[PDB]
């Protein structure tokens, strides 16, 4: 059923557990998801950037609405990172039940007021707000990350119901040197002082694994490096109520896609090749489930 | 908007024009079909086989007949050789416009036995049905008393066939099937077979099996991955001919596949760093686009919603 | 949500209460019912009858398909007595998730045939079937066979009801020993059709509102109770909402011949169906079942 | 096919016909509109008020929507007189194709700012909007509830608004005047010239007197009824009105029929036996409607 992101991400947090937001474009994207989240009755978040809107249209966001609304799971749809107060409204205007707007590269003054304009619209149709305080960036002593202080206020003065916060990650397969720093403290400090769910964004782990499937197929990818899964459990115990998951799936998907083709260079039917491609992430999807605790949760 | 094609098809033979049905497995595929049909400002039909309703169940199912409402252009949506009643009633259920139940192996009497019932089903809910006499198999030019009663829909049956079923389309036999390889040379298409149907056989004729397999298409898919024979098609005149003589509907899915296969294996083979899908779905789904389009303007279909 | 109707009657009778179904005709109707339901964290079936299905078109099968699908509560979506194979496919087409085909007024063997091939149609979509054996008496045994014979999933029986504004004179009969026997024989959940209260409090309304009804005569809450814990997990409903509309409906009207705003006389008549639907699903036990 | 007001408005300013906006708020209204736009070829527009919007919840909105999409001829789903930027908002978000804000009664610039800032919200949104400046009230002072014409010029100006409400003498509800109501043409011919983008007649139900003493036969009672007079109409839109908006006139053919079945057979309770025929009653209304409005045929 379809639920704004407030409803479960409460739970999640003073249950002190993670509901796992998963990006989708298309439409086998979209039912490893939501297969995933079925078989492991856990509520599940479907983000779709604008990115994915201007590839899916009209096509994905009706798709994505009537899945989740059919789900027998709690299901949120998540405009993550909207670029604009119309942006927003496109996304309420096509049943997203969350949307959020990024100025976090705003000045506070203007992020306050752009964040603000959009809780109001947000709110005034039953929808729930996302803020965004500080930029996602791999590194403190320069002040890039979330400021906890600023990060009240922040809440406080927009009315947003829950905070994104800048702690060390950052989109993409190339996190960080190694192990990428995550400030815990800086994240503990902040939940002291937001009540409210918390975030976490460019939270992929990009698993050697999965990075070496890749290669052992279609192959070509640097030194990636993700979010170590240690940080990700010991987030979630500090408040992160939400964990977005983007690059995994990409990867798990073209992963599948590349030997499969290359495997068989006479197959020419999608389904041959996606089919696969949507099994695997299905699989990525239930192993961040598990992760994040979110089992047996619906 | 949503249509049976009943409607669709009746003003395609009676103008002399054939209106294309396309096989959909997924979003992508979908969004080609339908855009290449706004462009173009053609009728189109979007074809799900019982292996698209597994594969995409009811995301599928439920996007195809929504979009297809949507759409500024008339849109049908038939199933495509429904193998039983079963798959028929699961079609209604999931919306469809359209069914077909495909009992051309069988007997003259079970197959009219079995698309009668597939008639009264539908037609109770306001849905079309087209049914299939004869085997969808090539045939060359030597073939006498085979290429008659043995192989392809004969006239007189056909008929029969359609007056004892309440059936609305009629798929025929004519020399045409399914995929990369239908036959050595260009195939041999009985277009006087199909003429002789015509006549007797008022309503909306379909023909399967359909896809041209171009062959800069084949080269191209080869020159990418690769490894395919010696392809094939329905050689584009024959479908001009087909479609002045009765032919209203006509099938493409090898083609479609072809194409967004071909594009897939050469964006992934050209940039191994690439792993955003979309970098590799959405040319293959332009390709799908450029397709149909192309098969709209052999059909004759440009401009007539 | 919505779901099958033995999805939410198989729980019904394994946890000894009923779950109501009540027929609607239009939007008012299933408002009332659904925001019943809703407060009353309830289970609920929403039953269409042909006349229902003809006078509300697809304007209402979509929207009570829609409504029962975001409901906070299991629904169902009931075709309730279909009179032909093509009403039910109808019903199919139409997205419900329950059907039924009413052959019990033809002999055993044409039931059996005719509900067959609706089991089968409905089954082989996921759709759930109500079979009827009896007049709105029935053999415990007739039905077991008749049950195992026709795959159906749950069963109607005559007890001793009958759908109407009179099922008899002093006390409508209920006839538990033989509900029992019957429940005995078969383990899918039973159904009670025409069990309608036609309270005499309701019946003064109506009439103080002008409008005439005859010796009015329901079925009484202890057989209800009593039939519930015996097997009985659904209890179709339907008299007793279109009383309590058109009372409020007439004296609205009556106490304001200026008022021609539909809202003013068909919202307190909405209100009224609703608060008959919660005193409803107390009645059977289905309060907090959701 | 769901279209915003502005596809159809703009043909029908053109062709000089107007597009009948019906209010509903429930099933049977909104059944008897969408069969009569059907059975007449006629595009039409399904009104919805902020009442409608209490009354009908998401349950009216939802229904409307899917079946204005489902029709076989144009359909608009407009918010009528919307009250605030917030009531706006969730008309968008439950898919209407056309909105309204009403602060006609604030002062021009305090109308304009709300206005210009729905106008950015729908647009944004592929959403059409309709503004509002003046009174509506009936007449027979001058410009102290009326359109002011070069007025209205600026107001479209600054807020780019798709269409514009008038007040050339109507009102709503079913006393709009003693007599034949006082219609200011000449008011509209100007504006006219000065706003070329289509516009719009609210309370513009006629109140015919065969159904006002139909109403009182079998029924309730009603004082000195009067609505716009037919040829009133039928100008106004030579002049420019290419919307005409109707809601009284269906509430009255709807309760005399739920009256006068009820009052003649007392036993009745079967709704659909009494809305049933009072639905027919508003279909044919719209019907008639439709050939005032000369939309007939022009889906």
């Amino acid at each position: 059923m379809l639920v704004t992101g407030l409803e479960i991400l409460r739970k999640a947090r003073a249950e002190g557990y993670g509901v796992g937001a998963f990006n989708t474009n298309n439409m086998e994207f979209t039912q490893a998801i939501l297969e995933a989240a079925e078989e492991m009755k856990s509520p599940v978040i479907l983000a779709l950037s604008e990115g994915a809107m201007k590839y899916g249209g009209r096509a994905l966001t009706r798709m994505v609405v009537a899945l989740a609304q059919e789900a027998r799971v709690p299901v949120a749809v998540h405009l993550d990172h909207g670029s604009s107060y119309e942006s927003v409204l496109k996304a309420l205007r096509e049943g997203f039940t969350s949307v959020m707007i990024d100025k976090s590269h705003e000045d506070f003054e203007t992020n306050v007021r752009e964040t603000k304009r959009v809780v109001e619209a947000a709110h005034a149709v039953g929808v729930t707000v996302e803020a965004e305080l500080g930029r996602l960036a791999g590194i403190e002593k320069d002040a890039l990350l979330t400021n906890p202080e600023e990060a009240r206020i922040f809440m406080e003065r927009t009315g947003a119901d829950y905070l994104a916060v800048a702690i060390g990650t950052s989109h993409g397969a190339y996190k960080g040197k190694g192990r990428p720093f995550i400030d815990h403290p800086r994240l503990a400090r902040i939940a002291k002082l937001v009540p409210a769910p918390l975030v976490l964004h460019g939270a992929s782990a990009v698993p050697q694994e999965l990075v070496e499937r890749f290669r052992a197929a279609g192959g070509e990818i640097g030194e990636a490096s993700g979010i170590h899964p240690e940080d990700i459990k010991k987030a979630i115990s500090l408040g992160i109520a939400k964990i977005n998951t983007d690059t995994d799936l990409r990867l798990a998907f073209t992963a599948l896609v590349r030997e499969t083709l290359g495997k068989n260079p006479k197959e020419f039917d999608p389904r041959k090749y996606l089919g696969p491609a949507r099994e695997a992430v299905k699989e990525v999807v239930k192993s961040r489930m598990e992760l994040f605790g979110s089992v047996g949760r619906a």
